[PDB]
C-alpha cells in the first residue's frame, strides 16, 4: 500500500513457429510466412502469355509442315508446349544442330511463311510420298518442294532469290539422302552430286550420300535438313544436280521474348504469369522449388523445400504478483504486441501500446514488401534436361546451371537468417525502448524491480497510470511523496 | 539556479542525402558517396594499356594481310579495337570457326609473323587478283600464296616443314573454291581434289568446291580459311593437287593479358584503367552500369543506375530551453560531430566531443577504403553482343552472362544495404556511449531528464563543465551540495 | 570501509590473434580457427572412392584396347585418374570431339565390353600390325577389328545389329586412311569409298582420304575413331566398301556419379572423402585454395589462402584497486569467459560466471557446427586446365569457372566478416548482460563506478558477495544500511 506497480510485456501465442537466425538454428517466433513455392495446380494456364500447344507436333515437325501439324501455319506463340507423346509421320528426316534450329525457331516465336516463285525451269516440281500423306492422299512436307528429273533430264539448277525487304530472312532446305542407286536414276536421271547453297557472306556445301538405314515407317531413305539467313541487301543462290529438297519461300524471323518447353501438363483456362513444366506457378513468393525450368515472372529456383521468414517477435511462455517482459511473454495481451500491467489502489490493468506495436509492424511489412510479389520476368534460357547422352557442351550446360542453382541457395539462406536477425532484434528493441523511456519519464519516483516491472512509489490511481502510458506524467507532482516513501529507515 | 543543464547532442545538416538501409527503404542521412559508375568520357585512353585501333581492318583482316592493313605487320597490342566501320577489300573469304581465330589470335595479341622457305617446285607461285589491289597493281593477302600451275602441270604437292623452335606455329591457310570448271583447269590444269595438312597430333581434309557465289566485289569465287599449330618437335605437311592457298611461314603464338574489342570510341590521349566499348571509365567506385563489355582494371557491372552508401549519421531536423539528441539533431554543431551544450550560471555554451567524432569518421573511412579504388583486373573473356543468329552456344554465352550479372547486382544491393545499417548503428552507437560515459561521471550528482540532457544538481559554472566534458569531474566534490538539492522536501 | 566492490570482467589471453569483422579490418580476439584448407598430403586415397590409376594409358587408349591397357578390361571407377607420363602405344589414331568421348565414357565409369558376332562374310578378320605389339606379336586395338579383302575382292558390307536388350549400347568404330594408293589397293582391293554407320534415328558418313601424315611410330597412315549409341528397339546398320575398322561389340553405358582427373600424385592406402589433383584434402573446412578442380565432399575453392573465423571475444590487455571490463580485460581469469572479483572485508577474491560463459561458448560452437564438417558432393564436372589452343568453347568454359570462383571467393569473405561481427556482438552481449543483472539486484544499495564495478555500501562479507553471484541476494536485508551509507553528508 501507498505504492503501486508497472510492468512492461509484449505478447506470446499458443501456436508459435520455427524459424533459423544468425543467433539460433531453432527460434520459436509469434508467426513466419513460407518463402520457397513447392506446389503447383498441375496445369499450365493460358493467360497472360500467349501458349501453343504442340499436341503430337515438334516445333520442327510444325515448321517443316507435316501433314498433321497443318493447323499451326503462321502462328506465333510466347510459350511453345512441346508434348512427349509428339511424333513425326512424314519423310524421315535429320537435322545437324536439331537444338539450335529449335532454339533459333523458338525464341523467334513464329511460323509465319512468306511463299516465293523460284525458278525451277526443268525439273518436276511436288514430289510426294506414301510416308506422308495428306488427307488420304501421297503428299510431303507443306514448306518444302521435291524436285525430280523432268522427261529424264535434270539440268544443272542455278537459282537465284534476292532479298529487297527490311528484315531478315530465314529460309529452310534439304537434301535427300536415297536408299539405293536404283532410286538415284529414278528420281534424278544422274549420279548424286553436292549441293552449294550460298550468299555474299556464307556457304554451306552437302553431300548426297546413297545407300539404306534402318527403315523408318518403311522408308530407308533420309532427308537431312539445313537452314539459311539472309540478310536485307543479300541474295541467296542454289546450285545443285539433283537431291534438293527445295524451299517454298521464307519463314520471317523476329526476336523477342518467346520460348519453348516441354511439358505434359495440361493447358487450362486460367491466369498466372510464372509457368514450369509441372504447370503454372503462383509467384508471390521469391524462391520456389518446383522446377529449375521456368518461363515468364517466377521465383527463383532454389533446393530448400521451406524457408520461413519471421513475422513477429520471439514466443515466450508465460510463467506460471504481475510479471513484465524478463523471460516472460503475456499470452492474454491480444490488442497489442506491446504493453503495461499495472497493479494499483483500484486493481490490475492491461493497456496496449499502439505506438511500439506499430514500429514492429510496420518494419516487418517493410520487409514483405520488398520480398512478396517482386519477382523478376526470364524467357529464352537454356536446355536444363537431356535425352542423349552428348559430352562437353552438355558438361557446360549443366555445370552452369548447378552453379547458378548453388549460388541462389546460398543467398536465399544468408538472406532469411539475416532478416530473421533483424525481426528478432527490432521487436527486441521497440521493447527495450518502451521500457527506457517509462524508466525516464519515472526519474526518481520508481525503482526498476528486475522484472520488466517498476515499483512506483506513491499513490498512482488509474488516470495517473494512464498519465505515464499517454506520456503526460508530470514526475514533479509526485516526487516528494516517492522520495519520502523511498528513502525512509523501516 | 543552483543547478545547470548539460545536454549531448549530434550535429544535422540542412541539406541530407536519401539512402537505403535493412531497416528502411529510405532514410535521410548528413552524406552519402555513389558507387556505380554511370559515365564516361566517351573517348578509350591510349595509356596504360597498348591499344591497336584497327580503322579500316578487323584482326582477321590484319591476319591474312590485306593491302590496307599492311601497316598492322608484326604489331602487338594488349586491347586490338575493331570499328563498325572496318571492311575487307581482297579476295572474298569465309572461316569456318571465324569467331575462334579472332578469339585466339586476339588473346595472343601479336601480329608477329616469320617467314618460312616451303619447297613449292613445280607450281608458279604469287598468284594475285584484281580484287585486292595493292598500290593500284593487282596482288594477294600479304601473309599467303597462290600457287598456280607452271606449264599446265600442277605436280602433286607433299611439302614439309619441321618446328625445331621452342615455341608453337600458328599457320594459316587457305582452299580456293573456283567460281567455274573454266577457272579450275585455267588455274590448276586439272579437276579439284582434296587438301590435306596435318601433322604428328591432327589432320585436316578438305574439298575445294567449284561454283558460282553471288558476286562480292564482283568475284564469285571463295576462298576459306583454316589454321593449325605445330608444336616443338611436331612437323606440319601439306598434299594438295591444287586450290591450295598457302602459307609463307607462321605466327607467333603468345599467350597473356590481350583481347579484343567492339567499339566506336575514338581513341585519346589520356590515361584510364578501365576500358569499355563507351570509352574508359574511371575506376574508382565497386560496381559500373556504363557496360558489360570491359577491360582492365574495371568496377563490376550491374544492373542498378545508383547505389548510395552513406557516409554519415542520420539527418534529424532541430526541433523549434537547450535539448539533447532524442528526436533532434543540431544544425548549428559544425566542427563536430558529436557535442555537448549546456545551460550554466555563465551562459548557454557547445563545444564538440573529438574522440567521439573520430571514432565515427574513421569506421567510415575504413569502409570507403574497402570499396573505393580497389577494383580488379580482367582480361579477355567471352562475347557478350552478337551480329548473328546461332543457336545454341549463344544462348549458353548470354545465359552464363546474365546469370553472372543478376548475381552481382543482388551482391551489390545487399552490401549496400548491410553497409549503411551498419554505419546508422556505429554512429547512433558513438552518441549512446557519449552520452553513458557523461551519465557514469555524474554518478548522483545529475539525474536523466529523458531528452538527451541531464539536470545537475550543483552550480557548475564553465570550468566545472570543462571538466566533465574532458573526463576529469571529481563527483565527489560537488556530492554533498547535489544530494541536498536532489532531495529536499519543497 | 563499512563498504565493499563488485567488479564484472572478462578473460583475456597473452597470445590472441588478429580476425576481420565489418567494423574493423584487424581486431584481435582470444581464439580463432582456419576455414581455408591449404595444403594436402600429396597422396590420392583410395578410399572411400572406387580409383582407377591408368599408368601408361588414358582412359581411351583403355576404351580401344592398346595391348598395354589390356589389365583394364571390364573394369569401373568413381574415379579415373590420367597420369601425364600416359602414351599410346598401338596404330596411330585421332578421335574427332576427343573431349566429348572422354567425358562421356569417364561420366559412365565402366569399360564393361560385350563380344557380339556381326556377319563379317567375304572379308578376312582381325588385321594386325606390327605398330600394336601384343605379347610380342603383331596385334591391334583389342575391341576393334581391322577387316581387308579376302582373295582379292571386299564385297560391299551391309551388316546390322539390332538392340533388343532393355539398356543403350555404345558402339566404338573407325575409318582407317591408308598412307598411299598402293596400300588402299593392298588392303582393300579397290579405290576408297564413304562409311556409313546409321541407326533409326542417327546417321554419320565419313571419307577415307588417303596420303601421308607425318609419321608416328613409324606409320603414316591413321585410323580416325567414331561412336555411336543405339537405343533399346533401335538397330545398327554398318554400310562399306573398305577403310571399315568395325566394332567387335558394345560397351554398357551407364549413368552415376564417375568422373576423370588428371594427376600425377601417387595413390595412397587411405580413406579421404575429397580429391584435388594435388592428391587428397581433409574436408572440415567449408573453403580451400589448393584446386579447384575436386572430386567427392570437398570444400569449395576460393581464391583467399586465410579466412579467421572468431571463437573467442576480443583480446584486451589487463591495465597495469581491482576494476572491471570497461577497456580492460582479466587474464588472471582462466576457469571462465566472465566473473566476478571482489573486495570486501575478507579479502580480494575471483569467480568465474558459469551461465554467461556456457551462453558464448554454445553458441561459437553452434556456428562451428554450421560450418565445419558440413562440404557437398560434386562429381563429373567441367574441365578447367587445357593443353591446346581451342577459342571459343574454352574461352566460356574458362569464364564459367572464374566466374564462380570469384562469386564464391566474395561469399566466404562477406560471411567470415559477418560471423566474426556477429561474434564480437554476441560475446560483448554476456558482458554487458551479467552487469546489468547485477545492477538490478543491488537496487539502491550500490553505485556504479563507471568503470565495470559496483561500490556497494553495505558490508558484504564472502557469503554476501555470493549470494549476489547466486542470484539470491535480498537488497531488502541491508537496504537501511547502504541508504545512510549512501546518502551522508561528509
Ligand atoms: C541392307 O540391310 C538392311 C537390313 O538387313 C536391309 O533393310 C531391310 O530390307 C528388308 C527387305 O527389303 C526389309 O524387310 C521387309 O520385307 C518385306 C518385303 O515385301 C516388307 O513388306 C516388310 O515391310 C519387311 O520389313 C527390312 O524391313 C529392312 N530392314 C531394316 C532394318 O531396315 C536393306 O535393304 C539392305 N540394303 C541393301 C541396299 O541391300
Ligand atoms: C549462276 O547464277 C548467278 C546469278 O544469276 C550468276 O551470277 C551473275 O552473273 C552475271 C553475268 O555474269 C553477273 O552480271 C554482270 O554482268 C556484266 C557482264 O559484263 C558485268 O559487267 C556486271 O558487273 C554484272 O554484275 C551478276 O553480277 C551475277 N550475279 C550474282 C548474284 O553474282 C552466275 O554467273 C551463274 N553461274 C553460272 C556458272 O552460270
Ligand atoms: C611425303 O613427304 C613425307 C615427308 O617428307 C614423306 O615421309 C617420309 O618418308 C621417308 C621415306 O620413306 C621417311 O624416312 C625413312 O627412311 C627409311 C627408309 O628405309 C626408314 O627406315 C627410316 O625410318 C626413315 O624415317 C620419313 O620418316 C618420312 N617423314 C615423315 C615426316 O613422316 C612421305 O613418304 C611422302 N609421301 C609420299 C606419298 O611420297
Ligand atoms: C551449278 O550451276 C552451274 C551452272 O548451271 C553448273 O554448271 C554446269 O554443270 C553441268 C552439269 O554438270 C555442266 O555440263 C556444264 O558444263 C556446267 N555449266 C557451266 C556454265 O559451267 C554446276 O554443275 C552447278 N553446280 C553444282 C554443284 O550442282
Ligand atoms: C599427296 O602427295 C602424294 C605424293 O606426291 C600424291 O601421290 C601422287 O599423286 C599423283 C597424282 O594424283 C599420282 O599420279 C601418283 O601416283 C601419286 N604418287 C604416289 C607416290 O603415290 C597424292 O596425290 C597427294 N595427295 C593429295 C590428296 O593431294
Ligand atoms: C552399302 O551396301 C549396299 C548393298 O550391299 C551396297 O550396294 C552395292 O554396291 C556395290 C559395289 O559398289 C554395287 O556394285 C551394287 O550394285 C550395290 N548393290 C545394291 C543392291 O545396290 C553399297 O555400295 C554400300 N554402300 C557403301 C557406301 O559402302
Ligand atoms: C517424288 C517421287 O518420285 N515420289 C514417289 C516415290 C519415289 O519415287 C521413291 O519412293 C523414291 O525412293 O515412290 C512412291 O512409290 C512412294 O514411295 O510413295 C511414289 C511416289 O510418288
Ligand atoms: C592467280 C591468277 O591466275 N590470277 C589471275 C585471275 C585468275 O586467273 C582468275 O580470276 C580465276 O578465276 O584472273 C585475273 O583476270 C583477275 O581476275 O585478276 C588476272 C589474275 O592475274
Ligand atoms: C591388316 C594388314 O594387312 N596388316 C599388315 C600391314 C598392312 O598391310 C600395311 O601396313 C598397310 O599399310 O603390313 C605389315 O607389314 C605391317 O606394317 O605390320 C604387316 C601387317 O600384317
Ligand atoms: C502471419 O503473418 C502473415 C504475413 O504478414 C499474415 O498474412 C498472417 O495474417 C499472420 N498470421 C497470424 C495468425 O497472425
Ligand atoms: C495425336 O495422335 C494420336 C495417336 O495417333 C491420336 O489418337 C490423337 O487424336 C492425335 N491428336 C491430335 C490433336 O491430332
Ligand atoms: C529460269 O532459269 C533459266 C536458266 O536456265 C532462264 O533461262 C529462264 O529465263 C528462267 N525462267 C524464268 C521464267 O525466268
Ligand atoms: C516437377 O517436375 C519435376 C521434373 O519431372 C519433378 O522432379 C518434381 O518433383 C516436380 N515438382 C512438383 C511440385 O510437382
Ligand atoms: C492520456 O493522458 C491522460 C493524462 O491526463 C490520461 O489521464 C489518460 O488516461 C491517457 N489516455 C490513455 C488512453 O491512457
Ligand atoms: C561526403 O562524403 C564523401 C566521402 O567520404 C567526402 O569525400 C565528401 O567530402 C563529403 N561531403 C561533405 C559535404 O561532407
Ligand atoms: C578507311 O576507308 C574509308 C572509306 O574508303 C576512307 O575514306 C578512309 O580514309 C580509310 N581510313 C584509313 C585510316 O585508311
Ligand atoms: C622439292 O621437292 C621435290 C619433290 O618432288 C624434291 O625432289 C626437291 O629436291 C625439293 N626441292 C628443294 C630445293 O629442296
Ligand atoms: C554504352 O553503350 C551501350 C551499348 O551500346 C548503351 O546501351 C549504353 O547506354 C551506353 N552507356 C553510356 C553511359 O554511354
Ligand atoms: C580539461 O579539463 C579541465 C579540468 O580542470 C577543464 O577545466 C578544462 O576546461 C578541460 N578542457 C576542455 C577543452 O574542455
Ligand atoms: C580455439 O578454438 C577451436 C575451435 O573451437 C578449439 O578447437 C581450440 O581448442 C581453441 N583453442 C584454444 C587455445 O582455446
Ligand atoms: C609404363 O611405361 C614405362 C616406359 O616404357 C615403363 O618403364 C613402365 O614399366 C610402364 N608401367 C607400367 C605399369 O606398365
Ligand atoms: C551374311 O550376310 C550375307 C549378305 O551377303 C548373307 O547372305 C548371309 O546369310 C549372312 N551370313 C550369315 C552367317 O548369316
Ligand atoms: C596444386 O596444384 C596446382 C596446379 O598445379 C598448383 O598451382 C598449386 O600450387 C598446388 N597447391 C598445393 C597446396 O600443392
Ligand atoms: C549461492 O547462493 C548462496 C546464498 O546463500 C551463497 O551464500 C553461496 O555462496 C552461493 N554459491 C556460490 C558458489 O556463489
Ligand atoms: C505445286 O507446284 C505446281 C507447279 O507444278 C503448282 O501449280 C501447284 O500449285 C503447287 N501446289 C502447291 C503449292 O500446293
Ligand atoms: C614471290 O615469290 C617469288 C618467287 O617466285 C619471289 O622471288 C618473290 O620475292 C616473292 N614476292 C614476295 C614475297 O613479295
Ligand atoms: C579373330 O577372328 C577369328 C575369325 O577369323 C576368330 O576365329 C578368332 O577367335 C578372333 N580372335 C580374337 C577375337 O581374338
Amino acid at each position: 500500500n501507498s505504492t503501486a506497480t508497472l510492468c512492461l510485456g509484449h505478447h506470446a501465442v499458443p501456436n508459435g513457429t520455427i524459424v533459423k537466425t544468425i543467433t539460433n538454428d531453432q527460434i520459436e517466433v509469434t508467426n513466419a510466412t513460407e518463402l520457397v513455392q513447392s506446389s503447383s495446380t498441375g496445369g499450365i494456364c493460358d493467360s497472360p502469355h500467349q501458349i501453343l500447344d504442340g499436341e503430337n507436333c515438334t516445333l520442327i515437325d510444325a515448321l517443316l509442315g507435316d501433314p498433321q501439324c497443318d493447323g499451326f501455319q503462321n502462328k506465333k506463340w510466347d510459350l511453345f508446349v512441346e508434348r512427349s507423346k509428339a511424333y513425326s509421320n512424314c519423310y524421315p528426316y535429320d537435322v545437324p544442330d536439331y537444338a539450335s534450329l529449335r532454339s533459333l525457331v523458338a525464341s523467334s516465336g513464329t511460323l509465319e511463311f512468306n511463299n516465293e516463285s523460284f525458278n525451277w525451269t526443268g525439273v518436276t516440281q511436288n514430289g510426294t510420298s506414301s510416308a506422308c500423306k495428306r488427307k488420304s492422299n501421297n503428299s510431303f512436307f507443306s514448306r518444302l518442294n521435291w524436285l525430280t528429273h523432268l522427261k529424264f533430264k535434270y539440268p544443272a539448277l542455278n537459282v537465284t532469290m534476292p532479298n529487297n525487304e527490311k528484315f531478315d530472312k530465314l529460309y529452310i532446305w534439304g537434301v535427300h539422302h536415297p536408299g539405293t542407286d536404283n532410286d538415284q536414276i529414278f528420281l534424278y536421271a544422274q549420279a548424286s552430286g553436292r549441293i552449294t547453297v550460298s550468299t555474299k557472306r556464307s556457304q554451306q556445301t552437302v553431300i548426297p550420300n546413297i545407300g539404306s538405314r534402318p527403315r523408318v515407317r518403311n522408308i530407308p531413305s533420309r532427308i537431312s535438313i539445313y537452314w539459311t539467313i539472309v540478310k536485307p541487301g543479300d541474295i541467296l543462290l542454289i546450285n545443285s544436280t539433283g537431291n534438293l529438297i527445295a524451299p517454298r519461300g521464307y519463314f520471317k524471323i523476329r526476336s523477342g521474348k518467346s520460348s519453348i518447353m516441354r511439358s505434359d501438363a495440361p493447358i487450362g483456362k486460367c491466369n498466372s504469369e510464372c509457368i514450369t513444366p509441372n504447370g503454372s506457378i503462383p509467384n508471390d513468393k521469391p524462391f520456389q522449388n518446383v522446377n529449375r525450368i521456368t518461363y515468364g515472372a517466377c521465383p527463383r529456383y532454389v533446393k530448400q523445400n521451406t524457408l520461413k521468414l519471421a513475422t513477429g517477435m520471439r514466443n515466450v511462455p508465460e510463467k506460471q504478483a504481475i510479471a513484465g517482459f524478463i523471460e516472460n511473454g503475456w499470452e492474454g495481451m491480444v490488442d497489442g504486441w506491446y504493453g503495461f500491467r499495472h497493479q494499483n489502489s483500484e486493481g490490475i490493468g492491461q493497456a496496449a501500446d499502439l505506438k511500439s506495436t506499430q514500429a514492429a509492424i510496420n518494419q516487418i511489412n517493410g520487409k514483405l514488401n520488398r520480398l512478396i510479389g517482386k519477382t523478376n520476368e526470364k524467357f529464352h534460357q537454356i536446355e536444363k534436361e537431356f535425352s542423349e547422352v552428348e559430352g562437353r557442351i552438355q558438361d557446360l550446360e549443366k555445370y552452369v546451371e548447378d552453379t547458378k542453382i548453388d549460388l541462389w541457395s546460398y543467398n536465399a539462406e544468408l538472406l532469411v537468417a539475416l532478416e530473421n536477425q533483424h525481426t528478432i532484434d527490432l521487436t527486441d528493441s521497440e521493447m527495450n525502448k518502451l521500457f527506457e523511456r517509462t524508466k525516464k519519464q519515472l526519474r526518481e519516483n520508481a525503482e526498476d524491480m528486475g522484472n520488466g516491472c517498476f515499483k512506483i512509489y506513491h499513490k498512482c490511481d488509474n488516470a495517473c497510470i494512464g498519465s505515464i502510458r499517454n506520456g503526460t506524467y508530470d514526475h514533479d507532482v509526485y516526487r516528494d511523496e516517492a522520495l519520502n516513501n523511498r528513502f525512509q529507515i523501516k
